[PDB]
């Protein structure tokens, strides 16, 4: 697949992250991100997707040196943007693609989906944070290294 770029936006306390909820196939909560256009630079795609999806422009706050994961053939890179005040008014451009935009406490998000071992059944229970989950442990580790 085509690389995706976006951001992990944190508040001033570093306890909360900004997630967006789409529709249909993309009905759960995840970090704002999207497909790179041909000839577009990563930092530019990231700002554009985050602007389209949240109304907030990160261009002045991106530091070039993020968390990146190869998930089933596809790279997803989210630039880390700390210190965005919780009272920022976020508004998507395309309300046809984004249902809602909320802050979530990092410490209450799961960093793995639960199994179904009290049902003797294989796989994972559904989780509305499926798309965010793979970034939560790496973000927690990055915040420990960079801060304390
Ligand atoms: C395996 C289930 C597939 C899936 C993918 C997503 C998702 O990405 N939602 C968040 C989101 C929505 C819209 C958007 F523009 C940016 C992020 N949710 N469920």
């Amino acid at each position: 697949g085509v690389p995706t770029y976006g951001a992990i936006i944190l508040d001033e306390t570093l306890e909360n992250v900004l997630l967006v909820q789409g529709y249909l196939a993309k009905s759960g909560w995840g970090f704002p991100k999207g497909k790179v256009n041909k000839e577009e630079a990563p930092h530019d795609c990231a700002a554009r997707e985050v602007f389209e999806e949240t109304g907030f422009d990160i261009k002045d706050y991106i530091c070039k040196d993020y968390i990146e994961l190869r998930i089933n053939d596809q790279l997803a890179r989210l630039y880390i943007i700390p210190g965005i005040p919780k009272d920022t008014k976020f508004n998507p451009k395309t309300r046809r693609e984004i249902r809602n935009i909320e802050w979530f406490s990092i410490e209450k998000l799961p960093c793995h989906r639960n199994d179904m071992t009290p049902k003797s059944k294989l796989g994972l229970a559904p989780n509305k944070f499926f798309m965010a989950i793979p970034f939560i442990r790496p973000l927690r580790d990055w915040l420990s290294r960079r801060f304390g």
